[PDB]
C-alpha cells in the first residue's frame, strides 16, 4: 500500500515543510558556477521571481562549499547543495548555512565519515535527501542486470538504513530517471517501501520541448496516484522554465504549493 | 469491475488500419482548411502524413465539404474522418461520399429512420463509427440527473449511445471521452475502460495557450495511457496540426507505446 | 549496376538566372512559413531569407488567393520563387502566369491528360522547370500495396512514372526531390535516384520534432549524400526560422569545402 | 582491401562492455574538471552518466590525476579511459589505479602493465600531431600517412604479444577524416573510435561533427564514437544519441 502526501513524514526545510500535507513545493538547480557568488545570486533571485521556493546548487569542490554563506545571506528561499560523497564538502556546506544537503550515505565510506555528517546535520537542524538515479545505480545493484525498479528502491533502503541506525529520520527521497515506465514504477514502489517525503524528478531529455512532454506525462501519472511532497522538473533550458512547467503541471491537477 | 486493458479491447478497422486489440496508439489531429478547398486540405495533410500523423480527421459542417471526400481522397494515404454533430444528412452525405469512419451522436439525430439510415449507411459500407461524449455538451436529462459535468454522466451517456446502436445489430465502434478538466478526463476514461470493451480514443479539451495546453494535455494523458488504456489519440492545441502530431508523437516514445 | 551520375553531369535546369545541375555547385533554398496570400508578411520572411544568403524560395500555393499573390510578392523579391501545388492544374496555371520561376507538383496526381498537357504546355511557353518531389511518407497507395513499406525502390519506381508523364510530353526540364524522415531511407533513395536518372537531385530531409534533433539528422543525412558526389540544390526543413534552415545549409557546405557559386 | 564492416570488427572489452563484433556504437564523452579533483570530476560523471554517457574519458596530464583514478571508480558505474601523451610513467600509474582503457600511441613494461590488467590500448592518430618523417614523405597531413602512422604504431604492439587495440582518426577536415576511417577500415579490423576535432562555434562543431560521423556511418564502419564540443560534457551526449538513434544504432 502507497503512502499518501498527507500522511508521509513532514520534513523541515528552512521555513518549508516537505511532507505530510498536500502542498507539492517547487523546486530546481542553477547552471552557474557555485563559487560564482554574484551569478549563482542572481539566477536564484531570478528563479524566486518565477515561483521557485526551494533551489539546489552543486557543490563539486571547496571554492564552492566556501561560496555557501555568502549566497544564502543574499537569498529568500532554503539552498539544498549536491553532493555525491565527499564529508568535508558535506561539513563545509552544512557549517556555512545550507538547508539541507542532497547527499547518499552509502557512498560517504567508512562509518567515521558518515556520523561527521550524520552529527553535523543534527547538531543545526539539516535533513538529507536520498537521491537514487537510474543511471548511477551501484555496481552491485551484479544481481538485475540493468537499472530496474527493484534495483532503485533496494539502493534507497540500503541509504536509509545507515541513516535510520543513527537515529536520523529527517529523510527526504528521490527516484529519478530518464523512463517514463520505470520512473512511474519506481516512485509507485518507494512510496510502498517507506514513507518518507518523496521528492520528484525525471531525468532532463535532450531538448526542452521532449523534456516538457516527457515530465509532464511521468509526473503527471506520479501526482495522480497522491504522492509527491516536492518536485523539480529537469529540462535543457533556463532554469526559470523548469518553474514553469511544474506550475503549471500542478495547476493542471489543482494542486496547491 | 476490470478495466478493459488496450490490448483486450475490440479491434476496428478504419480505413486500412487497425485500431484497438494490441499494445499501441494511433496518432490522429485534424485539418484547418475548408474541406471545399480541395487543394488546401491536402495540402494539409500531405504535412500531417510527413509528420507521422496517421489518421486524420476533416471538417464536415456543410454539404460542399461532404462533397469533396472523394477527391481528397484521391490524393493522400491516411484514413480520413468527420464529426457529424446534429444535421444527419452530413453524416449521411460524408459516408456515401467515402468517409473511413463518422463521429455521430445518435440521441440526437433524431428520427429512428435518420439514424436506421446512418447505422446502415455505415454499416453497409462496413464503416466504424465513433462516440464521442463531451463535459460540455451533456443531454439535459444527464445534467439534471447528476447537477454537472460528471465522469459517471459521461459515462451513462456513453452507454446509451451504445445501447441504440448494439439494438440495431451495430458493434464497430470506438467511444471519445474529451474533457478539459484533466481530473474529469482521467476519472472518465478509467470507468469507460470498467463500462466497455470498445476501443478509446484519447483526447483533452484545448485549454489556454500552447505552453500550457502542451503541459496539461501531456499530464492528463500521462496518466491515462499508465493505465492501460487507449487505442488512439489526438493532441488539440490552437497552432498548425502538425505540432499536435510532434507532441502526440513525443508521447508515445517516452511510454513506448507507438505502432 | 548503373553508375551514379555526378552532380557535375546532370542535366542543366535553369531557375531564374540560376543554374541547377551540370556543375559542381548545391543551390541553397528555404520555405516561407506565412501564409501566401499575406504579401507583405511573405515578401519580409523572403528578404530575411536573402539577407542570410537564401537563393531560391519556395512558397506554399493552396487556394486561389495565394496563387494570385504571387505576381505581388514576385515583383518585391530578388531571388527565384517557386510555387508548391500538389495537384491543381487552375492554380498552377495561375500560379505559371503570375510569372512563378518553377512549379514543385508531380504531374502524375494531377492527372487528367487535357489536365497535364495543359499545365505543361503553359510551363514549356515561359520555359519554367518542374521540380518532382516524391516524399516517402506521401507515397502513392499502389505503391504501399505492392511493396508494402515506403521504400527506396518504391520512391524510385513513383518519381520514374512522374518523370515519364513529361518525357512521353518531350518535357524534360526536370528537377527531382526524394524526401524521407528516415535517414537510412533518405541516403538510399537518393543513389537510387541518381543511377536510375540523369536529372539533378533536389536534398530534402523531413523536419524531425525539434531544431537540434533536426539539425543533427538532416546534417548527418545530407552529409552522407553529399559525400557521394551528388545533388545539385538543397534545402534543410527544421522547426525554426527558415533562416535557420539557410545557416545550416551554409555551415554544411563550408564543411565539404563545396560552395553555391 | 575492402572495408571491414563494425560487426566484423576484433571484438574489445572496455570495463563488463564490448567495442567491436556489433553493428551498435558505444557512446564517450570526456571530463573537463580536475581529475585529481574527485567530488568534481565523480560529479560530472554522474551527470554524464544519467544522461546516457556509456564511456568517460578524463585527463591524467600528471601523477596527481593519475593517483586519483581509483577514487573515481569506487563512485563511478561507468568504465574510465586515460589519455597519456608523452610519459610512459603516468600510463603506468593510470592502470595501478584501475583505469579501464588507456588511450596512448617502457614500451614493453606498459603493454605488461596492460597484459596483467587485461585492458586495451587506443592507439590514437591525429592528423595534427603526425611525426616529421612522414610529414617528410607526404608533405602535409593526409589519409596516407595517417594510415601509415597508424599501422607502424599497430606493428609495434603486435610484436609484443598485445592484440587488444581501438584505433581512431582524429582530423578537423571532415574530407580527410572521412578519407581516413575508410582507409582505416580497409587495412586492419580492430574497431574504430570515431570523432572529428573541433572548430569554429558550437553551432559550427555540431554541424561538421554530425556531417562527417553521418557519412562515416553510413559506410557501416566504427564501433565507438565521440562528440567534440567545448561546452557542457553533456552536450557531447546529447548530439551523439540523436546521431546514433537516427541511424539505428542502439546503445
Ligand atoms: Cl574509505
Ligand atoms: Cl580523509
Ligand atoms: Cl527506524
Ligand atoms: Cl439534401
Ligand atoms: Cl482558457
Amino acid at each position: 500500500e502507497m503512502t499518501h502526501r498527507t500522511k508521509t513524514r513532514p520534513v523541515k526545510v528552512g521555513n518549508l515543510t516537505i511532507g505530510g500535507n498536500n502542498e507539492l513545493i517547487i523546486q530546481s538547480m542553477t547552471t552557474t558556477k557555485t563559487h560564482d557568488v554574484e551569478a549563482t545570486v542572481a539566477e536564484i533571485k531570478r528563479l524566486e521571481e518565477a515561483g521557485c521556493q526551494v533551489v539546489r546548487v552543486a557543490v563539486p569542490d571547496e571554492r564552492a562549499a566556501n561560496a555557501i554563506a555568502d549566497i544564502k545571506k543574499q537569498i529568500n528561499i532554503p539552498l539544498v547543495a549536491d553532493i555525491h560523497f565527499d564529508y568535508r564538502l558535506a561539513l563545509k556546506a552544512i557549517e556555512g548555512g545550507i538547508d539541507k544537503v542532497r547527499i547518499n550515505p552509502g557512498n560517504i565510506g567508512r562509518r567515521h565519515k558518515v556520523e561527521a555528517v550524520v552529527n553535523a546535520a543534527k547538531e543545526r537542524g539539516i535533513p538529507i535527501r536520498i537521491g537514487v538515479n537510474a543511471g548511477s545505480l551501484e555496481r552491485h545493484i551484479e544481481k538485475y542486470g540493468y537499472p530496474t525498479a527493484d534495483g532503485m528502491v533496494e539502493s534507497a533502503l540500503h541509504h536509509i538504513k545507515i541513516l535510520e541506525d543513527l537515529d536520523f529520520h529527517d529523510i527526504i527521497v528521490s527516484m529519478k530517471a530518464s523512463d517514463v515506465n520505470l520512473a512511474i514504477e519506481a516512485y509507485e514502489k518507494a512510496a510502498r517501501a517507506f514513507d518518507y517525503p518523496l521528492h520528484l524528478g525525471i531525468t532532463e531529455s535532450g531538448t526542452l520541448f521532449a523534456g516538457t512532454v516527457k515530465s509532464a506525462a511521468g509526473l503527471g501519472a506520479i501526482l495522480n496516484k497522491g504522492i509527491g511532497n516536492t518536485l523539480r522538473i529537469s529540462l535543457s533550458a533556463d532554469p526559470v522554465e523548469e518553474v514553469k512547467v511544474a506550475r503549471e503541471l500542478l495547476k493542471s491537477f489543482g494542486l496547491a504549493s
